[PDB]
């Protein structure tokens, strides 16, 4: 049946826009190898048959056939679910910790991003600090069942991944931008994997190009005064 994935547009209306979630859901449909076709919503424009298939205006959101589903973790259940072997490839993760290894980075990057206070900066910039070193240290360890390991869980991407990583790549990209702060190049782990991850088309090719993540953040981030 039919696949359609509406995303948010980014600064000029039309190209995909910032947005781990809508990231999340472009690399899981991919990974599944489905035909599907992506819309972007300019939220300050949408189209009469968008304000009508999604009246809440929840992005992203998709149609499967003529049905539409909300909340991006629900989306990634029922793809998961009905786009499953042998046609299609489970992405599942086998090691449940994969599942939360690194997940509580974006919100530490968002507390420091959105911080102007240099005396708070210090605190928040070493719990970001300390977060990216539980995942190196995820990373680096072996795993249970399934080191040097390409990814979250073995050597595939697996729905772990696609969560991740689109919100590590705005951790990268903002940082380094607003704040001129670098993944720490002691962390291996993290650094592998980021590289191993911008290897793989599904990762790189659904990235927004920088300025838009830049843009994206332009009245989130401050600069430390």
């Amino acid at each position: 049946p039919q696949v359609e994935l509406f995303v948010k547009a980014g600064s000029d209306g039309a190209k995909i826009g910032n947005c781990p979630f809508s990231q999340r859901l472009f690399m899981v449909l991919w990974l599944k190898g489905v035909t599907f076709n992506v819309t972007t919503v300019d939220t300050k424009r949408r189209t009469e048959t968008v304000q009508k298939l999604c009246p809440g205006g929840e992005l992203p959101f998709l149609l499967y056939g003529t049905e539409v589903h909300t909340d991006t973790n629900k989306i990634e259940e029922f793809l998961e679910a009905v786009l499953c072997p042998p046609r299609y490839p489970k992405l599942a993760a086998l090691n449940p910790e994969s599942n939360t290894a690194g997940l509580d980075i974006f919100a530490k990057f968002s507390a420091y991003i959105k911080n102007s206070n240099p005396a708070l900066n210090d605190n928040l910039e070493k719990g970001l600090l300390k977060a990216l070193k539980v995942l190196d240290n995820y990373l680096t360890s072996p795993l249970p069942e399934g080191s040097q390991r390409k990814f979250l869980d073995g050597n595939e991407l697996t729905l772990a991944d696609c969560n991740l990583l689109p919100k590590l790549h705005i951790v990268q990209v903002v940082c380094k931008k607003y704040r001129g702060f670098t993944i720490p190049e002691a962390f291996r782990g993290v650094h592998r994997y980021l590289s191993n991850a911008y290897a793989r088309e599904e990762f790189a090719s659904t990235c927004p190009d920088d300025e838009e993540i830049e843009l994206a953040y332009e009245q989130v981030a401050k600069a430390l005064k």
